[PDB]
Formats: structure tokens, C-alpha cells, sequence
């Protein structure tokens, strides 16, 4: 179902994918719209959604869906974007 | 009016820290938070098993908005404001 | 009009650095801040025992708003502006 | 209408990375960017020799505004939005 | 003279200078207004503008000149502020 907050991420380089676009409880229709695939990384008990696109492409698709970036941060070697439906 | 929440990577999974000892008990109860004292700390912390995206959606319904998100060590922190 | 405050992890516990040597003495007194000097520093700093969420709430009452929050090393820093 | 640009420290000197392989060729041309494939990468990147402050000013003239700036590794990244 | 964006920085501690306030192409009048001087770090072939003031002092001076902080970030042991003339 619809969720107003989204978290997306990519590891450096920022210009290339994959971009993580969702967790197990993400909107399946939105994940399908992004062209995302579902997988379970080694050691995780949860599925994650990801796309081969770089984050700029994902951000533009999310903008057309009504999402806006509220914040971006780095942690480890990962860039994370926090978006909100507004 | 201000809230600080956090999770360690992975961002898609909990636990999420949702409060310090002086947090509003009613808001903590609304989030379904548990209270615990980590080893070595003399203060209680409120936490939930939910990932941060779930907590952010619950706080949005309570009038909070994310002002900023940052990384420190291996932790992601969100600063929210009631407005 | 600008303020910089900080705390080291854990974010839920103090001390919180609330000023440099040239900070507004009246605002530092209002926050209940004390002066201290780190061993290798030739300057005084203002600090409170409160965690940063408590300081942020006191600063909102004085007309300050968080514009940005970031991590550096093991420190969380907030940049506030009086609006 | 989002953009991501970056530079490694020092922030006062280029090169500034201004685009990925699928970036708007007109905007890349407006920035005076060159296209190259770094050693070991299968993708092309757009870059300029200018420091990021110069790039930010050029993007401002095309209606872009910085929403966020962050550090990761030894890289500074800016996220801009056409607004 | 028109500087839509500014980048300033200091290394920790944030309560003490020097604060880097410009690159070689910065407006000399704004640099003079801040009381900035030029310096060259050993490894750089370019000069930078700096002040002995901590960043809070610089932010207040820039606020009086029409600048507003849009973002602040840490990278390595440096704090950087991105300001926009608005
Ligand atoms: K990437
Ligand atoms: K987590
Ligand atoms: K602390
Ligand atoms: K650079
Ligand atoms: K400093």
C-alpha cells in the first residue's frame, strides 16, 4: 500500500546503480513502476527492492510520482536520500 | 517540538531508537515503543522493532516533519519538527 | 542570528556544546550553560548537561529553527538560525 | 529535474563531476562538461575542471536550487532540484 | 561581484577558526568585508581566502549580506556550510 516516506540508496560511485528503492513493506505498484527487482541479500531475512539505474534517474521518476527529497546523507560508503510525498 | 530518531545500517530494518528518558510517554506509547537500559548506560532509551520508514510515517500522522537526516559512524539519524 | 550546537554519540545524552568564547552571554545563561576549557585549547567553550533535544526545544522558544544537522567524526552538529 | 554533482576535497578546486551517462546533453554542454570513462568503469561520466561553487552558480541560472549537501568518503555531494 | 552560492568550512573544533571563506574566483569585496586574507596550503597551487574567526561569526556576517545556510555537512574532519544569496 501507499507510503508517504521513501528511503533510497546507492553506494559510491553515485553515477551508477544499483539503487536500493525499497524494503519488504514497500508499495509493490510503486516498485513495479520503477522497474525494480526483489531479492534477499545473503544473511538477511528480509527482501529488498533495487533497480539498475543510478539515483538521479530514480529521483526524477519519484518526482513525477509526487515525491520530494527532504534530505540526503552519506554513511559508510553509501549515499541515502529521504523522500516525502508532497 | 523536536524529535531525534536513529537506526544503524541497514536502513531497511529496525530497531529504531525513538526517544531518550524525558520523551513524551504518550507519543512513545503511540509508536509501540519499549523502554530499556543498554549495558553501561544509566539512562533508559525508547525503541521499536520497526524500520525508520515505518516510524517516519507514524510521526507524520502526529504532525512531525523530517527537517534533516545525517550519518554518523554506522548510524542514520533523523531530526523531526512538529509543525 | 546563527547558532551551532553539538553532542557526541549517544545523541540521547549530554553534554551538549552550546557556544564558543564569543557567544551571547545572556543566551548561554538562559540555557544554564557552564564554561570549561579542554586541555589543549586556549579558548573557553559553553556546555550544558542536557541532551541536544532539550537544548533544541529551549532554542525554539528563543525563536531559533534548525536549518541543518550533520555528523563529523563521532559528533552530531545542529545549525540553527533565528527566524 | 534532480541533479547530483560532486567533488573530492579540497572543495575549492575541481574537477567537479556533473553527470552520469544518461544526463541531459544540453545541460552538460551548458556547463562546458567533457565526457570520459574512468579506468575500470563501464560507464561514462561528465565532469568540468571548475570547482563546485562555479558549477552551482551556473545551475542556479537554469532554475536549480541546492536541497542538500553531504560528505561520503572524501567526496562532497550536492543534490539540486529545479524549482 | 555576484556570488549566488558560497562554501565556507572549518576543521573540528567548530568553535575555533580558521574558517575557509573563499576560492581564487571569490568576490574580493565580500572577502575584504569578512576581513579575510589569502593563504596557500603547501600541496595546492591555488590560494584560498580565510579568516581567524570561528564559523558562527562568519555565518552572522554573511546573514547581514543576504546569505542563508541551505546545508551543512561533515567530510573527513571538516564541517562545510553551503550558503545562497536570498
Ligand atoms: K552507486
Ligand atoms: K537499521
Ligand atoms: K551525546
Ligand atoms: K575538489
Ligand atoms: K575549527
Amino acid at each position: 500500500s501507499h507510503m508517504p516516506y521513501l528511503l533510497i540508496s546507492t553506494q559510491i560511485r553515485m553515477e551508477v546503480g544499483p539503487t536500493m528503492v525499497g524494503d519488504e513493506q514497500s508499495d509493490p505498484e510503486l516498485m513495479q513502476h520503477l522497474g525494480a527487482s526483489k531479492r534477499r541479500a545473503l544473511g538477511n531475512n528480509f527482501y529488498e527492492y533495487y533497480v539498475d539505474d543510478p539515483p538521479r534517474i530514480v529521483l526524477d521518476k519519484l518526482e513525477r510520482r509526487g515525491f520530494r527529497v527532504l534530505s540526503m546523507t552519506g554513511v559508510g560508503q553509501t549515499l541515502v536520500w529521504c523522500l516525502h510525498k508532497e
